[PDB]
């Protein structure tokens, strides 16, 4: 069970920027899978949950769009008109009726 | 709306107990899986309890048998007991609840976990 997170990285305000987790090895069922962000505490960003479901954060509803590609086993995270409040270490989670939880390595976001 | 305030963090002595307090204020709209996460200074986030709601626990193999994870459906308040901390337990601990039909995730402000 591991997961790659990708697509991180600095940009000026206004800027876009599109995440990548990548997920192999996963042993179970279709896995929900969202994003958290830490911001300098932890808040729920984004999730797709399998059967197609999405939820989105009010702060993000409109700028960001999460979106998947289960032949890729990869969930993407669209994030357009980043301010500095947007700014923080982006980690994806993925849970498989299982309560397993697993995250990534995180991927830094940082806007001026 | 959806609140939840930590507690119960400290400082201990390599070996001592400490108890984790989730209080849960808030219309969460439907029955929660509460989990546990710590996060080491400068290391990442890794999954250490959980309850499911219908009653199912769960541990990370590391803790299995020096943590205990207990709720209290009436105050919507999960608990942590942290028995025999290392200090490889050390780190920053933050409940997570998730209410979803909806997968609506939400997260305490951690408590500090401090073992010499």
């Amino acid at each position: 069970v591991q997961l790659v997170e990708s697509g991180g990285g600095s940009v000026q305000a206004g800027g876009s920027l599109r995440l990548s987790c990548a997920v192999s090895g996963s042993t179970y069922s279709p896995c929900t899978t969202g994003w958290v962000r830490q911001a300098p505490g932890l808040e729920w960003v984004s999730s797709i949950s399998s059967p197609g479901t999405i939820y989105y954060q009010d702060s993000v509803k409109g700028r960001f769009t999460i979106s998947r590609d289960n032949a890729k086993n990869t969930v993407y995270l669209q994030m357009n008109s980043l301010q500095r409040e947007d700014t923080g270490m982006y980690y994806c989670q993925i849970q498989c009726r299982s309560i397993r939880e697993y995250w990534g390595q995180g991927t830094q976001v940082t806007v001026s």
